[PDB]
């Protein structure tokens, strides 16, 4: 019934029904007129022939490392380089935020309610002839056909980059903190209504349980000592709710902070290695602020692990990642004399794309051992046997799936995978290519251009007919990867602006909060300008084990 | 013990102890240097002998109505004049928030907690030697003393820029849907997690209230009939809570939304007047959207109210309580180029200069009859008996006291008054002084210089003895008036960046939802921007009876 179910607001101009069968679109700033925002004006005419591809620029990035290794070292040059790719994506997102799982329109609900993700293009109207709202058929593929076909693993494909588990535990452990759902409520809801790097997973989403979780002494976390090793408090010293099956020795049910993060010891390896951290810099701080009281110290560790996340994550994790060869800098300095909105909201469609479940092994093997996920999942032992050292150790060693390839989920995630097509289904999401053009994409002609080969896009012609239903989740698993890179073009253009907008966007990156003092002195602020994956490491593991976020 | 208690840090710069007795300053971006952020960079003395002062410029502003009432014509200049106001305040204001009732420094909690309202300058060390620092003694002027010394009324004052009661009234009712102190949890903290213009006051603070209060028809706000006049729905009708007397009739008991309007025949009149316009909209929506379903015609409606809200506050109530002769305006897309944050944070120094009580008469006159506050408080019939109409007039003609004059608070509200004195000295509060280079203004040198005369001076310095001991609410409430002017130039200087922040900051101001379509089409976006505290009246009081904020 409703008139903008045919999506016909081109170049992101509004569109409202105007009368029932009658509709009428807002390209208020787009950048087009006409009925549905597609005319340019000069001006869009003028950058338009200019725009190079994200592909005819990946290239750049990717190549010339001569001409990188002369950039990369003139400061001046940069930060230059760096604030443009700050600044570039950022156009892409809301702020503040608009759409929701429940209205497609504005409202004050949707941009009041922190309970809902929020969403870069709004649902599909629930009274749409089809699924994507005009095109297809009444129904969608077969979810379990679609997942078997073209997204389970058959011979597991290694990421061409070289990912380490190291990466992919701790991209699973980090997002963590924002990818909440709130399953009670339903897909669209979120936990998280930090909607941001709080370090929540690690302190607790409430106060009353960074309360159940804090020292109180020295302003440190509360902590156990298991063969002279520091590991998280029993879920029955502090009294912290965790998920643990009842099968779980008391010893064994490890506080931490994020209620999920004890059901994978690649998780609470990492948040062993943080409740370290925390208690380290607060250390650094009692003897730099000896008159200080617990709650500064606190506080102020807190506020510095925020930093250290942040700056590891940009420096580490995205530069790798992304195969750049230019340098990626974590400057909040960068954007003060640009406009940028302090603020951040996660929507659901960052929550989507990131169901890196390929990136997972098919088995978990720490060196001398090889664990079946029924064994890995939520076990006290394979951590506490073979300890943080002989872990990280065990994993730098480790190569990850690939995402962008094609059949590459692992059976045992399987269902996981389905879900995530059928969830997004549930809240009415929008077709793959309403995603790309969403994202500054030209929409796909073919299932084969998607994936860039045959055996898959011939399958998935079988099942969507037209390209223009594919869906966006699986389509991000299938597409042809970037040369010899884990993602596709999807994976990389939607996300990216997500990601650097909620690292950005983080208030102590705001220019009042951006200053030693802020942390506690030079000191704690050095702290957050010198850290990496490594150091991360060093400090808080046995030996000081070399790590990367690459197989080496 | 603190070391920064003696608040050494100058032109903004931080400070924290480095050993408890030692501390340091953080002038970064001050724009000084030196141990206390004092000697200038050269830039700064530049901009310095250059910076023209709040007074004169207030007199440009008020003065030369020739030169203004030609700028007031060149739609070029006047945009031009206004972007300036607009922006130049908005440096006073730290977004996102900084430091609130308990933390002196940053934190996260600080500034994750919506609960609490922000502070424009740190509590005091709670180990202080004494209540402002170091400066004055152990103990505070007896606020009693100082209530009646220099703030209780004798005769009263009349405003000398006309406010009527139009103006008193609406500023109560706006306000207080921002201001709503949470007094279960103590000063500091707020009810009001909108931090803003939300109409909250209107349609509830919570999804259970707007749903209490709602129709579900038509996007309409629920309501009742008593002899042919629309007023509130009944507290028994919709469920929701209010706050009356026992001996209060069921149908004395107005609904409306915030839980304390019920209270004062001002305020109720208010919310039959918006809860009115809800509705109005809402019809002026159906039939521009047939097809809208309810839910719809509500948010929408909602936001076109704050828009309404927003548009008046600026170019009526602002305009009026300013004086000036430019003519001030809502424009959204005049910060568009310029750098500003989409968000906003109530600050305790916001909610306490707002305590205008002074403007408040002895007798609540309504054309033919003449109230003790004893019997306006909580009264069902008085607004049942004159109507909307015979109230609207009777208090365009009627007279407000005067803020910033001396001795003006009604003894009835002396109660509330103290409290205010009483209540910023719990949240630790600053000095008049400190408050008032920390918004660029000098410090006052002698009671005589603050008051302008000498007889109440005198009296403050038996109290006080140090002008830097002088306290912020008082100093509002007594200071020299600006010429025929209602207001000291602290009340001026603090509160306008303050209040053009949550204004300009509300979300609806955005460059993504300040458009056409964010509110149903043009019709509902010309509601927004033809919206005047007349055409409020006109359209929703019976017989359009003149108004003005002025007392003509
Ligand atoms: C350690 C093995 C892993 C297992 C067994 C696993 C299992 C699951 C399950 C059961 C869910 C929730 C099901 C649902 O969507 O309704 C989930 C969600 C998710 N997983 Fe994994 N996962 C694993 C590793 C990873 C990794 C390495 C990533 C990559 C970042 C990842 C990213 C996500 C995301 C983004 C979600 C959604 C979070 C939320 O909405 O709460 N997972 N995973
Ligand atoms: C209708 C007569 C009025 C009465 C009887 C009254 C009464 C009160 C009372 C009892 C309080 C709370 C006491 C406290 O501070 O702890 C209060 C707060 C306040 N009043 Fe009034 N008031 C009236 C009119 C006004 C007017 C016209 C203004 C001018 C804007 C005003 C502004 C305020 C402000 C800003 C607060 C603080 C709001 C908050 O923190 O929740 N009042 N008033
Ligand atoms: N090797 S690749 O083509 O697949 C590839 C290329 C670029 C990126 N990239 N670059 C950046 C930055 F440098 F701008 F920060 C951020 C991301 C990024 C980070 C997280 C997500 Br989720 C999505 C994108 C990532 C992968
Ligand atoms: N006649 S006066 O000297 O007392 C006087 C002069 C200027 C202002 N003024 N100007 C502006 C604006 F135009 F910039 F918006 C806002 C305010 C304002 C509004 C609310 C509060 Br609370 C405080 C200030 C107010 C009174
Ligand atoms: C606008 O789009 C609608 C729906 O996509 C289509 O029916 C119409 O022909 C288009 N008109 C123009 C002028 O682009
Ligand atoms: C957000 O919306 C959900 C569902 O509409 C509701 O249950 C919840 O109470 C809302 N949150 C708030 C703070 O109103
Ligand atoms: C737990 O880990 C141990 C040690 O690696 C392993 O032998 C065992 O299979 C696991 N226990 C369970 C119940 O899976
Ligand atoms: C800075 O202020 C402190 C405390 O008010 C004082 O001891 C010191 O002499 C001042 N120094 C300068 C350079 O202003
Ligand atoms: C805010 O802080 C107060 C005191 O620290 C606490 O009692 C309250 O629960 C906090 N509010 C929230 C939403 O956490
Ligand atoms: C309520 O208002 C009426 C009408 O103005 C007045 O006569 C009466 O005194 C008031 N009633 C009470 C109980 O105060």
């Amino acid at each position: 019934a409703n008139p903008c179910c045919s999506n016909p607001c081109q170049n992101r101009g509004e569109c409202m029904s105007t009368g029932f069968d009658q509709y009428k679109c807002d390209c208020t700033r787009t950048g087009f007129y006409g009925e549905n925002c597609t005319t340019p004006e000069f001006l869009t005419r003028i950058k338009l022939l200019l725009k190079p591809t994200p592909n005819t620029v990946h290239y750049i990035l990717t190549h010339f490392k001569g001409v990188w290794n002369i950039v990369n070292n003139i400061p001046f040059l940069r930060s230059l380089i760096m604030k443009y790719v700050l600044t570039s994506r950022s156009y892409l997102i809301d702020s503040p935020p608009t759409y929701n799982v429940h209205y497609g329109y504005k409202s004050w609900e949707a941009f009041s309610n922190l309970s809902y993700y929020t969403r870069a293009l709004p649902p599909v109207a629930d009274d749409c002839p089809t699924p994507m709202g005009v095109k297809g058929n009444k129904e969608l593929p077969d979810s379990k056909e679609v997942l078997e076909k073209v997204l389970l693993r058959r011979e597991f494909i290694p990421d061409p980059q070289g990912s380490n588990m190291m990466f992919a535990f701790f991209a699973q452990h980090f997002t963590h903190q924002f990818f909440k759902t709130d399953h009670k409520r339903g897909p669209g809801f979120t936990r998280g209504l930090g909607h941001g790097v709080d370090l929540n997973h690690i302190y607790g989403e409430t106060l009353d349980r960074q309360h159940k979780l804090r020292l109180f002494k020295d302003g440190k976390l509360k902590y156990q000592v298991i063969g002279g090793e520091v590991y998280p408090p029993t879920v029955k010293d502090t009294q912290v709710e965790m998920i643990y099956p009842p099968h779980i020795p008391e010893n064994l049910q490890f506080a931490v902070g994020q209620e999920v993060f004890g059901l994978v010891p690649g998780l609470m390896m990492y948040a062993t290695i943080w409740l370290r951290e925390h208690q380290r810099v607060c250390d650094i701080l009692k003897q730099e602020h000896p008159e200080w009281g617990d709650e500064q110290l606190f506080q102020t560790s807190k506020l510095i692990l925020i930093g250290e996340t942040i700056k590891i994550v940009i420096e580490d994790y995205v530069q790798h990642l992304s195969g750049y060869h230019f340098k990626l800098k974590f400057d909040p300095e960068l954007l003060f004399n640009q406009q940028f909105q302090y603020q951040n909201r996660i929507a659901s469609e960052f929550n989507t794309l990131y169901h890196w479940h390929p990136l997972l092994p098919d088995t978990f093997n720490i060196e001398d051992q090889e664990y079946s996920f029924k064994q890995f999942l939520y076990n006290n032992s394979i951590l506490l046997e073979h300890g943080l050292t002989q872990f990280v150790e065990s994993f730098t060693r480790q190569i990850a799936g690939r995402v962008a390839g094609g059949r590459n989920v692992p059976i045992a995630v399987q269902a996981v995978a389905k879900a995530s097509i059928d969830q997004s289904r549930e809240m009415k999401y929008q077709s793959l290519n309403e995603y790309r053009k969403r994202f500054s994409l030209k929409p796909y002609t073919s299932f084969e251009e998607l994936t860039g080969e045959k055996e898959m896009a011939a399958e998935l012609k079988a099942l969507y007919s037209d390209i223009d239903v594919m869906e966006l989740y699986p389509a991000l698993l299938v597409e042809k990867p970037r040369p010899d890179a884990i993602f596709g073009e999807t994976m990389v253009e939607l996300g990216a602006p997500f990601s650097l907008k909620g690292l950005m966007g983080n208030p102590i990156c705001s220019p009042q909060y951006w200053k030693p003092s802020t942390f506690g002195g030079e000191v704690g602020f050095k702290i957050i300008n010198t850290a990496s994956i490594q150091s991360l490491i060093c400090n808080n593991v046995k030996g000081c084990p070399f790590t990367s976020f690459n197989v080496q």
